[PDB]
């Protein structure tokens, strides 16, 4: 049941200093980082991330606005993270996410695009390529959290 | 897109010291508080804002409430503020509310009024009315948040 | 409406160091402790508990759970205690428990029982019979929290 | 008594950086209770009023600039011993010298032509009376109960 | 060894404040381990016993109706020095001169016929092994692993 | 100017307890920019390179095992008097002597034959040089600018 996701803390995020906010949040529900690094992403990287959006009228503004400043690419690891994670994140219109979620307590003005505060891969298969896309297997680590032995059997 | 809507953190609110906590849910979401300040409703400016619920059983009971002990009422503007806002507040019953949301956090112990924890107005046009029932053109101000740019195209 | 209802802060939470975060969510909603004690629970106190999962599947890991280490029991009084504090807790399976509840914002990770940072009774009746297993009458008061003058009529 | 009324003003900085929240959630939680609060746009004759002990000093053109930059939250804090009380959770006038803990502490660092300090809190008796006065009416202070004030009966 | 354990009470004001969980977090996060915990309605004989170092001080008589008021949470705390270190948490007696970050310093301020304070800290390790007797049994206090316990083995 | 840079290792006691969110954002909210972060895992080399001044001291074997216990994270921080800042919001070197309100005196408590105490903070600019370019390219620093930079622009 263990997977590991990608999560892009956006520029918005950096920005308004809430990198440490949403890394706790992690911590706290019990994922494990077994990556992470801040860099500055530049258009061609940007593109094969959101490959997907190519053919969408907020492209252009969507690569404008990851590229904006630096961000923090992870890696998170745990018991179906990959669906946790995208649920802690919530609606991808800020204004439309539950209290409680990340873009719920800290998103809502957008620009040209949907300024959201964190990309969260949306599945096993994509958190394994975007992963691939910004991570060598020398930037990924394995170690024990604190509480890990309280769940071996 | 952007709009402004009225919120009054009740007298359960204020003497429960939770006027901060309020706010800076407001101003983490990324909201602007553009007018703001302690006062104390007689009944009769209680009974306007209310007005909409002149005929119903509780409408007594919701003046007493109201006019207990000072209020803090402010401004609060951005994206589509009104309905985030109530969104942040959740189920007017706090027993009902979702955890995350404001009443849902804080709320739960009633009086012969259901205390809520805080009033947000519920359309652009309660707020409008709202707005200028407590406050003069005067103690409302436009001014940008650190932020602000970012969002700038 | 006022009712008590039963919580355990299970092994996973007090190995982890979230006792006094769970306490503060329950404290801060305006619910009152009324009882509360760390206890080790030995197996035949907690097969008493649990009865109701004696022919399931999962009954000797979830006694090997509760039993792991020692446990917060605590009871907690207010308006519709019961469902509220089952509401603040959140799904049974913590990856399927909404951001902001106990449950959504600390659990995941689970051995051969479901982990879920506490437990809390499923009704009136419930509340009484588990509230019996773990205290005695003299270990439960009636005493003011501060705001408690604020809702008397 | 020993109950005192002092002057908070949660500067453009703190505003502009989204943590009036923050800094008035420490005085509630210390115990100290909201008299009278509001946003206000200080204007440069006022704001000379409020720092006219200092305006036969250098720094002193910068820092009406700074206080006028943007609205403020101006509040009265009553509370045991308020005035010295809240001018040591401010912490240091610097930030950077501020211990971690105070409000200065945690929250300031950077400075303009004027030493941004996130709030500024009236240093005495005398000086809280003046400034209160200067921002607030009468009819704008409040006594009310704060849950716990029965607690403390003597 | 240097692992040590501490006496905390939880006084009234800080149960009835709502601060119980507030302040064991405090503990909790800096690594301090709870082998004790219950929330009891101290009787006036053992809060004279608790306080016997001051039955001969003219604040006992307040002090005995505070601690009395309501029921507390009486806690015992294990750690490296956790005597010294639980007592520099707390800071000063009076809070109003407690430093922020302390518990006292955050929390305390306002007082009745009493100081009131928030906790209780043992002062010494010898008040510390008095007072762990006078509200738990050893059958009450538990020794078992906290998460990074491992983590430090030496 | 008064703008530097210092270098921060959250340490492996930190990662391990799950507190590397809570320490960033305490330089988040200062006021400080990240302008430089990755996590990775000290080897031997260069963990005995970092602490070269310390080689010939009897605690050198147990800080090595220490710091490489798990994966850290390194950061640069930028600011108004950075070095000294991040210093003094580090703590005492020793946890059970840090200030409450200090990530060291919050966070820190418990030793192994190291003593723990969550983070390293460069001692002095000349340190912060040498450090800084230990774990980090010029390729990885960056340039930008966080929501309230043009508030202090002179
Ligand atoms: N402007 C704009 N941006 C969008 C829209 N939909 C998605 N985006 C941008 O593309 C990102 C990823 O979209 P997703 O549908 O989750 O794939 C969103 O987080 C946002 O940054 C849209 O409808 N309009
Ligand atoms: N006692 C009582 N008060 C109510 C009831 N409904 C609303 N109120 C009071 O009136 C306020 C506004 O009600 P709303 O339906 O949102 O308009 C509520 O927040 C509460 O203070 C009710 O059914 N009973
Ligand atoms: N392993 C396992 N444990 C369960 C399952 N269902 C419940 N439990 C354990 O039993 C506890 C109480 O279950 P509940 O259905 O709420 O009664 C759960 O919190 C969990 O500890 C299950 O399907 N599998
Ligand atoms: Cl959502
Ligand atoms: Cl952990
Ligand atoms: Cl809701
Ligand atoms: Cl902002
Ligand atoms: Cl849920
Ligand atoms: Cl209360
Ligand atoms: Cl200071
Ligand atoms: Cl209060
Ligand atoms: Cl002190
Ligand atoms: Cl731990
Ligand atoms: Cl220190
Ligand atoms: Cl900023």
């Amino acid at each position: 049941e263990t997977e590991r996701t990608l999560v892009i803390i956006k520029p918005d995020a950096v920005v308004r200093g809430l990198i440490g906010e949403i890394i706790s949040r992690f911590e706290k529900k019990g994922l494990k980082i077994v990556g992470m690094k801040m860099i500055w992403i530049d258009r061609e990287l940007a593109e094969k991330h959101y490959e997907e959006h190519r053919e969408k009228p907020f492209f252009k503004a969507l690569i404008d606005y990851i590229t904006k400043t630096p961000v923090v690419v992870m890696v998170l690891e745990g018991r179906y993270a990959v669906e946790v994670v995208r649920k802690m994140a919530g609606a991808t219109d800020p204004k439309d996410a539950a209290p409680g979620t990340i873009r719920g307590d800290f998103g809502l003005e957008v620009s040209d695009a949907i300024c959201n505060v964190i990309h969260a891969s949306d599945s096993k298969e994509s958190a394994e390529r975007e992963i691939s896309l910004f991570f060598k297997p020398e930037e990924l680590f394995e170690y024990p959290r604190a509480a890990d032995w309280f769940y071996k059997k």
